[PDB]
């Protein structure tokens, strides 16, 4: 049994439910040919993510079994850990909340501006390349304090940076080195005084951060831009497809926009944007279900396994806005490495959806759904284009 099962992100394979039933932890083979334990039940997914003995940091260890080839320097795997040790965690998290003044208004204006141009241009429109991704890019430029016109350049690295490859990718290092050099220049730029890079540039000259390397400062910039843009852009794209497939829900959210956060939360739960399970390495012998995971073995946490688990989410395929456990999904992960951009991710989706439902209430696919081209061997499930009419 080889993972991943399908690059299609518009429907979950029937095999996932069967697997969760029969073998909630199963030996699979990754694209690199390595063994791994695939966990697909909510209970066991939660257990793994809340046990730090299943380590993220150690997934980059030498000779360790691999989900896929590294496309970043080995130390980037422990990036949030290095941020914490350098005493920068509070500052970073503050810089990436949607609660920043003028941020939500910027998202709203940007989303409306993008949609107005699509309408002016006329159907069909590509909701990924000309809405979801540009909105994600524009947002993270604003969050970092870097020029808007620098966005598309940094975005270009992402079709390679987030590949899920069996072998090392020569272009990944080339792009990484280039983007690092860009962020280093930003730190030296006196004009950059706002956002994440503005604050980092400030802390860089502060005595209490004298021994925090310039490497880490630039790395934070590159990492948060790439991870944030790819995650919010891809999720919003696949969420829009979920809405298109659900006219009844669309109208309801259109009619009662206060329900949109609860809707986005359900869209998060059923979202299939993650193409691979979350990788962890066992730093000890740990019992997981019917399996004793040995030290040094690779464990993959299948997010849709847990999120479509009927034992935790009854009628998992249905979007229900009144669930008693609405945010208990694992779309933002769980435990030590819970997504620091979760609130920003929610707000990006909510504002993008609200604007679209206002501007395009009759939005629908301009092509048969099977005509969507799903990107292969990639860390996200996305259609190359999302053609719509309205
Ligand atoms: C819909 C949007 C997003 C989704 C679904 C998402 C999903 C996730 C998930 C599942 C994890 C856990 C990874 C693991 O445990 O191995 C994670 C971690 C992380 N996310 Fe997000 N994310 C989103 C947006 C963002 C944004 C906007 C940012 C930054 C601006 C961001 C930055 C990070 C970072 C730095 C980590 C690593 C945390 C750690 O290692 O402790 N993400 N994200
Ligand atoms: N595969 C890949 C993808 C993306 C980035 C990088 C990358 C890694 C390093 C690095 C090395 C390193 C540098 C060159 C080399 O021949 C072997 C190891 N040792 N320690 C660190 N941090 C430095 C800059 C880079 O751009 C590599
Ligand atoms: N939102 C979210 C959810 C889950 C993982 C992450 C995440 C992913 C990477 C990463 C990259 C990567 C990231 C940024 C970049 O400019 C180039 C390459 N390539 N391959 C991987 N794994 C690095 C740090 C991260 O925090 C982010």
């Amino acid at each position: 049994l080889e993972v991943p099962f399908s690059a299609r992100g518009d429907r979950i394979p029937d095999a996932v439910a069967e697997l969760r039933t029969r073998e909630p932890i199963r030996k699979v083979r990754t694209i690199t040919g390595a063994e791994a334990w695939l966990v697909s039940s909510y209970a066991l997914c939660t257990q793994v993510l809340e046990d730090r003995r299943f380590s993220m940091k150690e997934t980059a260890a030498a000779g360790a079994p691999r989900l896929n080839a590294l496309t970043v320097p080995p130390e980037v795997v422990n990036n949030m850990g290095n941020i914490a040790d350098a005493g920068l965690r509070k500052a970073v998290m503050k810089a990436i909340t949607p609660k920043a003044p003028g941020l939500e208004q910027f998202l709203r204006d940007t989303a409306n501006s993008l949609l107005d141009n699509l309408i002016t241009e006329g159907a069909p429109a590509d909701l990924r390349n000309d809405f979801a991704d540009p909105l994600a890019t524009a947002l993270h430029c604003k969050v970092l304090g870097i020029p808007q016109e620098d966005g598309p350049k940094l975005f270009r690295s992402l079709s390679i940076a987030f590949m899920s490859s069996a072998d090392p990718i020569p272009a990944a290092k080339i792009n990484w080195d280039r983007d690092i050099e860009y962020m280093a220049g930003i730190l030296e730029n006196p004009n950059i005084t706002t956002g994440l890079m503005g604050e980092l540039s400030r802390l860089r000259k502060d005595p209490a951060y004298s021994h925090v390397s310039d490497e880490l400062f630039a790395t934070i910039g590159v990492t948060f831009f790439g991870a944030g843009v790819i995650s919010t852009g891809s999720f919003l794209t696949t969420a829009l497809i979920s809405l298109i497939q659900r006219p009844q829900l669309r109208n309801l959210l259109h009619e009662k926009p206060e329900l949109i956060p609860a809707g986005v939360e359900e869209l998060l739960r059923i979202n299939l944007s993650f193409a691979d399970g979350l990788p962890r390495l066992a730093t000890a012998d740990i019992q997981v279900g019917d399996v004793l995971v040995r030290k040094g073995e690779l464990v993959l946490v299948l997010l849709e396994g847990a999120n479509f688990d009927p034992e935790h989410f009854p009628n998992p395929g249905s979007i229900e806005l009144d669930r008693p456990n609405p945010t208990s999904h694992l779309a933002f992960g769980r435990g030590q490495h819970f997504c620091p951009g979760s609130a920003l991710g929610r707000r990006h989706a909510q504002i993008g959806i609200e604007a679209l439902l206002k501007k395009m209430p009759g939005v629908d696919l301009a092509v048969p759904i099977d005509q969507l081209v799903w990107r292969t061997r990639f860390q996200r499930r996305i259609p190359e284009r999302l053609p719509v009419l309205w």
